[PDB]
């Protein structure tokens, strides 16, 4: 009962990750509102999780979309109640290094990533501020906190998230809106774990000191913690949850 | 039950930070036990925690004496059963800063918060390498992560535990030993806080929440990074602080 | 003589702390192009820095513009000579908090700090790459680092610049171009620092003191140099102290 | 002359990375006293490095012993004159890990490293902060910065010289005594470098190669020079890009 009468809305919220962190949120006795740019993949995972008298909805936005993004937290808190919880789970990947990138696919990745967290923690925080209560989690990754070669556009947006992040606290922390990032090392199971995927392969296991990659349970269990009331000390983080790759 | 079957030592553990951690981990479903420089604080605390068919036990030991953290984290063993997690939670602080600081009063703040870590890991990490399965949380600090004035010894000490715990994560998170640092922002109401303590508005004022942390705060954040929720994190220095070193 | 037969590109040369790396890298007998929005700026501005045989040249171009900047790092090269150093010094501030921050000015900051960044890089890495020699030097803050109340999009921005200096290192350092950041603390006299105007600010500086663009300048230079030759992928903090309390 | 005037004290200069240190802060101008646990190696290096006009003079001293370290810098300042800088580059490494180190090797390795930067400094920073003037370089490392499998004592050893140089950067910088870290990588060629000597460590560092002790020397010697006015309480990885990914 963790998350008793709390409000979580999730942008990404219909796979990977995201869904993973609506499973452990409900477990723990949220509310959920799935958001996420496939509004038929948000509906049918909410039908999925909501058993057993579980409450998970599911609206369609793009976090980009300004509009969009505010018209779905405004519907999922006409539908579930005034969110307590928001987050910013959504974002994208590619490649491209900086003397070959296409710099439409750089601005679509920073468009996701940065401006939708921006956006979507917008619209959250006029209700939350006037509640003088929030906790939104933001998606950084071991990406954020270290170059990955190939991936400028990806580095650059997590490394935006990971300062926003101390950024949003802050300003937010004294107004009883904790604000912090997890930042997940390689998952490999979702749509984006797949996307990104034998000796190169033992390279890239050998930069995790665990010894595996992760599952999206294991960081929607860091997630859920930082959503938590036990958590209210904790503000302005960039946790890594990564099996050990920023340590060394 | 987030601990349900842990078996948790956890040095300093007979007042303070330590003292929370041990509640929240029977909360949890854990044994516990409390190892403490004041053996009788140990035990009275442990008692103290021991209702509702929780499992406490306090045992006598200085971290900086092999031989003496050895034998305690032995006898914890054969009292509430082979360990799975340990919490280097013991540590001083003072005052002093390079030009004036006292040798073998930085060499005793150095020797309790490093040399302690290191010497209750030691004893402890046999066991946990034999089973495959343990969990370490070394206590960092805000302290650790940057420069305070004045506190010379205790900044070194504490930097020294953030990066060996980086050190051992790299050696054993991949044999089944999970080894994390929590670094607490100012916790006012321990023994350690009321020593240390507009100059009290300038000191919170480095603090975007707005409030000092409290053992229980600190307590939470140990306790998810002993579980096995937390199984994918490892060698993190995970700040809670307040927003202190976010600013 | 530290940068000796070196020609670099500095973006936002005409004025500020870009203008202070350009008269540094000149004294230390670098050939420089002052890349800036304002042409006739840039060009003022490089004459004025033309004495004692230096040779200082002014190119106008918005780094936002993929064109306009690939046209002037191609007119750079051809008038002063192949690129050896890039400085990524052009860069806009703004206030607003995620909940209330104008998304047209958010854009604005992001692109100039951040997609300027890219789109000179990208520019200059054809030829660096081609000559498997190259520097550059991008910009960071103390804002890219730690949180700075109201200041949500330039966080952002800094704060992509100091991760995408990582990335670009892991990518290039092997084939012989070094990218590193300055992370400089606040600069009051600069037309940014003058914008963005306070013992409370002043407390956040150890040093007791805010920075001056001469002060930056300097760390700027030694990056350039061939001096830091196993200096890559660095966020080097030039901040007076602020980041290590 | 970019160390005109300067004064610089030099723990570990007999050898390695700081005799380099040395070469290049009398290259800039600077008069120098090495001082090193080897007292006939600091007199050999010093005459070795004093021609030309140079001025280097040695001492013997091991930093942990705070009677020989205090009597060291007292000897070279009535030779060279008050100290301006210092730079604590003693050091030594040694493998062990958690489970298997040895008490008496960790005491040491902590001791070389942090209680010798502590001593040194403490010597120093009497007649540095009587004439609110002073530049302090402490030595980190990668391994300060990150976990390096089997090595625990020097992991924390250099991790809590980092810390403690922004603590006093924090205490010193406006009383008028920059403090400040170089954390180099891997540097083959000294004496350390061999001691602790595959493909598998070179592929950690971006760059392709491994540092010399020139390339670390250059970063000090900006470190110490008033072109780094403003530059306090930094960790400055100097490491080819090993932190960076
Ligand atoms: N998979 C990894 O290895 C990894 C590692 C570190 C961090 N991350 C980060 O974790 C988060 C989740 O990653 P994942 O692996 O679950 O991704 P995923 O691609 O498996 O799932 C992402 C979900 O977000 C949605 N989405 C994409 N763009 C959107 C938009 N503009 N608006 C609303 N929704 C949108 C997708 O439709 C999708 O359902 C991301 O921010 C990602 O960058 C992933
Ligand atoms: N209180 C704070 O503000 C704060 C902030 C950040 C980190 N920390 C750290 O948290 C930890 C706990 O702090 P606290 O405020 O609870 O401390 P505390 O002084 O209130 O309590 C510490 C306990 O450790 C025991 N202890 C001391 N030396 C010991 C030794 N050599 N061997 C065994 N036990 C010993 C004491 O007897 C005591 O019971 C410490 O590592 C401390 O450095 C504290
Ligand atoms: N002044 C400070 O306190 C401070 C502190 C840390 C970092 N910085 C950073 O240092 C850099 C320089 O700052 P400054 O104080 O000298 O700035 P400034 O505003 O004084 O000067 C900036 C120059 O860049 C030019 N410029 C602006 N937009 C441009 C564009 N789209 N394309 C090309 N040129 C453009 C301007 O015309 C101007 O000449 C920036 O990246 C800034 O973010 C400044
Ligand atoms: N060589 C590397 O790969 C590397 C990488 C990063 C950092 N470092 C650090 O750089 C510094 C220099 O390293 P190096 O490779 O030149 O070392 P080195 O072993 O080659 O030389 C060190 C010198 O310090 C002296 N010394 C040792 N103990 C002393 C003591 N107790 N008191 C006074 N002098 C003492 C030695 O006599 C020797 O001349 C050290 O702090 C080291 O930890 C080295």
């Amino acid at each position: 009962n963790r998350l008793k009468n709390e409000v979580i809305a999730i942008t990404g919220g219909g796979a990977g990750i995201g869904l993973a962190i609506a499973s452990a949120a409900l477990r723990e006795g949220a509310k959920v509102a799935l958001i996420d740019l496939d509004q038929g993949l948000a509906e049918r995972s909410a039908a999925m999780l909501s058993t057993g008298g579980a409450v998970a909805k599911g609206f369609g936005a793009d976090v980009t979309k300004a509009a969009d993004i505010t018209a779905a937290i405004t519907s999922a808190e006409q539908t579930i109640g005034s969110l307590t919880g928001l987050v910013n789970n959504a974002g994208i990947a590619g490649f491209g290094s900086v003397h070959d990138a296409d710099a439409a696919a750089w601005d679509r990745i920073m468009a996701v990533n940065v401006t939708g967290t921006f956006l979507a923690s917008k619209a959250a925080l006029a209700g939350m501020l006037e509640r003088h209560k929030g906790t939104i989690v933001n998606f950084g990754s071991v990406a954020g906190l270290v170059g990955i070669p190939t991936m400028a556009a990806y580095c650059a947006a997590k490394g935006a998230i990971v300062n926003l992040t101390r950024q949003m606290a802050a300003d937010y922390s004294g107004r009883g809106v904790r604000v912090n990032a997890v930042c997940p090392g390689t998952v490999t199971s979702t749509g984006m774990g797949q996307q990104l995927l034998p000796e190169v392969q033992a390279r890239r296991l050998a930069k995790y000191p665990i010894g595996r990659f992760g599952t999206p349970e294991d960081i929607a269990e860091a997630v859920i913690f930082l959503l938590s009331d036990q958590a209210a000390f904790v503000t302005g983080a960039a946790f890594a949850v990564d099996g050990g790759m920023t340590a060394i």
